[PDB]
């Protein structure tokens, strides 16, 4: 396992514009095209996105593109964060996988707030952190995925992707 499989498992791939689990368009593997609730908004950022008309259907290495650059940008932007990366950079590779996996769902904005998590998770508190990483949103909107990569942080082990 690694940062990729583990998405790929989280996200889906589906090549023809979609509706992610918060009603925004989205394409490939987990790859958000806009908020907007106009499918001619999803389709313009979608061709911006892969530089071609597509008509809201890419192939799979369209997707794969896509998804490599949007994990990239996951992890930059932890390390961009102050909030964020000195406990990125205080955990071990799986829990980073981890974490890239909630910025890449969540957004770096939706994680950078969850104070009393990051505090425990650098405190390698691993039990308290889970406990507290589940009392969300995040989690209550999608527990399956959420458990997985609670698992994970818990862990730091690939048990809940293994499978
Ligand atoms: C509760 C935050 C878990 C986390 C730690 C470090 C970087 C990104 C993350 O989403």
């Amino acid at each position: 396992m690694n940062i990729f499989e583990m998405l790929r498992i989280d996200e889906g791939l589906r090549l023809k514009i979609y509706k992610d689990t918060e009603g925004y368009y989205t394409i490939g593997i987990g790859h958000l095209l806009t908020k907007s609730p106009d499918l001619n908004a999803a389709k313009s950022e979608l061709d911006k996105a892969i530089g071609r008309n597509c008509n809201g259907v890419i192939t799979k290495d369209e997707a794969e593109k896509l998804f490599n650059q949007d994990v990239d940008a996951a992890v930059r932007g932890i390390l961009r964060n102050a909030k964020l990366k000195p406990v990125y950079d205080s955990l071990d590779a799986v829990r980073r996988c981890a974490a890239i996996n909630q910025v890449f769902q969540m957004g770096e904005t939706g994680v950078a707030g969850f104070t009393n998590s990051l505090r425990m998770l650098q405190q390698k508190r691993w039990d308290e952190a889970a406990v507290n990483l589940a009392k969300s949103r995040w989690y209550n909107q999608t527990p399956d995925r959420a458990k997985r990569v609670i698992t994970t942080f818990r862990t730091g082990t690939w048990d809940a992707y293994k499978n």
